[PDB]
DNA sequence: TGCATCCGTGAGTCGAGGGTAATAAGTTGCGAGTGAAGGTTTTGTTTTGACATTCAGTGCTGTC
């Protein structure tokens, strides 16, 4: 039922990481594959499998762009296969190479695929603003 | 048959504090060896045909 998809991602969103995941591994939610499958495409809007590598990958992008690791760190970090597929996959994706990609100081959202709630979403608000130049005090460490 | 001379020997385990200081000619010629780093060469990370699967895709197919 469609309290089933919801529950299914807070299991998703926290094991997009750990356990290397095709459908096979989610068909342990109640259903076959196809029938977990099948109820996935009509109650979300997006279909699922394709979505979640790519959303690993989104998980993956921002990995790629804001955390300081080289290539093969995250290369099979989000449970890929190699890593020119990776990079192929990257391409249809965000069309750019991933040497590139973090070569640029500017990071446009493109590629990046939201996490998605089947419940109510949290919308947050904007305004925007052109601020000024003000001097403060304070040090600085990394991470 | 003595008489001189010339080498070669002399506690054990500790200890402290710490290596110091003369004087002197130059111009001129001129090859050889850090060196500016100029610039290539390699020895590795990235594009593109593939097509062989694979699971993802969507729906039907059959079922409690």
């Amino acid at each position: 039922q469609a309290g089933i998809i919801r529950d299914l991602l807070i299991w998703l969103e926290g094991h997009l990481d750990q356990p290397l995941s095709l459908d096979n591994v989610a068909a342990k939610a109640g259903y076959s594959k196809w029938h977990l499958q099948r109820m996935f495409k009509d109650v979300t809007g997006h279909a699922i499998g394709a979505y979640i590598r790519a959303r690993r990958l989104s998980k993956s992008a921002v990995a790629l762009r804001l955390t300081a690791r080289p290539i093969l760190d995250i290369a099979l970090q989000y449970r890929f296969d190699s890593q020119q597929t990776f990079t192929r996959a990257f391409k249809k994706q965000f069309a750019q190479t991933p040497a590139l990609y973090r070569r640029s100081p500017e990071w446009s959202a493109f590629g990046i695929r939201p996490p998605l709630r089947l419940g109510e979403f949290t919308m947050p608000e904007h305004k925007f603003v052109t601020l000024e130049d003000t001097p403060l005090i304070g040090v600085t460490q990394s991470y």
